[PDB]
This record gives structure tokens, C-alpha cells and sequence, in this order.
């Protein structure tokens, strides 16, 4: 009997600015 | 009987600016 | 009976600026 | 201006600005995960 | 201006600015994870 | 019966600026 | 200006600025994880 | 100006500035984890 319990929780109470640029030209 | 319990919790109460640039030209 | 308990918790109450540049030209 | 019994104010700002003023030539090429044979 | 009995103020700012003034030539090439044969 | 307990906790109450540049040109 | 009985103020600032003024030539090439045969 | 009995103030600043003024030629090449055959 194998039990696995995974919890991934993200709570944001604020400002997150995330920019991922892959192989991109930004001007 | 094998039990695994994984909790990943992220709480943000603030400003996170994350920029990942991979192979990118930024001007 | 093997039990593994992993907790990864990140709490931010502040400003995090993270920039990862891989192979990128920034001007 | 706060004169209340108690006031909590939070200003959180993330500013990302990319600004380019170009008076000339910019040449940009990006190859990512590219296989050339 | 705070004359409150008690006041909490937090200003959190992340500023990332990329600014380029170019009066000339910029040549940029990026190869990431690129296999050339 | 083997038990492993791992806790990784990060609390930030402040400003963290982290920049990792790998193979990148920054002007 | 704080004349409160008690006041807490936190200013947290992360400033990252990349500024380039170019009056000439910049040549930039990046190879990361690149296999050339 | 704090006239408060209690006025905890924290200013935390991280400043990272990359500034380049170029009046000439800059040549930059980066090879990371690159296998050349």
C-alpha cells in the first residue's frame, strides 16, 4: 500500500511581474 | 507501506520582478 | 514502512528582483 | 496624509522598462535550440 | 504626513531598466542550445 | 521503518536583488 | 513627517539599471550550450 | 522628521547599475558549455 501526497500551493498577495524572453529581440 | 508527503508552498506578500532572458537581445 | 516528509516553503514579504540572463545581450 | 487611529498602506511597484533610442544601426540575430546542417 | 495613533506604510519597488542610446552600430548574435553541423 | 523529514524554509522580509548572468554580455 | 504615537515605515527598493550610451561599435556574440561540428 | 514616541523606519536599497559609455569599439564573445569539434 503506497500513498503519495503532493501539495503545490502558490498564494500571491502582491505584484509579480515575470518576463521570460527566449531567443527574442526586445527594443 | 510507503508514504511520501511533499509540500511546496510559496506565499508572496510583496513585489517580485523576475526576468529570465535566454539567448535574447534586449535594447 | 518508509515515510518521507518534504516541505519546501517560501514566504516573501518584501521585494525580490531576480534576473537570470543566459547567453543574452542586454543594452 | 493619515491621522486615523491606524492606517496600513502598501505600495508595491515592479517597473521593467526597456528603452532604446537608436540613431544608427542595430543588427540582432537570435538562434535558440536551432540545428543547422 | 502621519500623525495617526499608529500607521504602517510599506513601499516596495523593483526597478529594472534597460536603456540604450545608440549613435553607432551594435551587432548582436545569440546562439543557445544550438547545434551546427 | 525509515523516516526522513526535510524542511527547506525561506522567509524574506526585505529586498533581495539577485542577478545571475551566464555567458551573457551586459552593456 | 511622523508625529504618531507609533509608526512603522519600510521602503524596500531593488534597482537594476543597464544603461549603454554607444557612440561607436559594439559587437556581441553569445554561445551557450552550443555544439559546433 | 519623527516626533513620534515610536517611529521605526527601515530603508533597504539594493542598487545594481551597469553603465557603459562607449566611444570606440567593444568586441564581446561568450562561450559557455560549448563543445567545438
Amino acid at each position: 500500500r503506497l500513498a503519495n501526497f503532493l501539495v503545490h500551493s502558490s498564494n500571491n498577495f502582491g505584484a509579480i511581474l515575470s518576463s521570460t524572453n527566449v531567443g527574442s529581440n526586445t527594443y
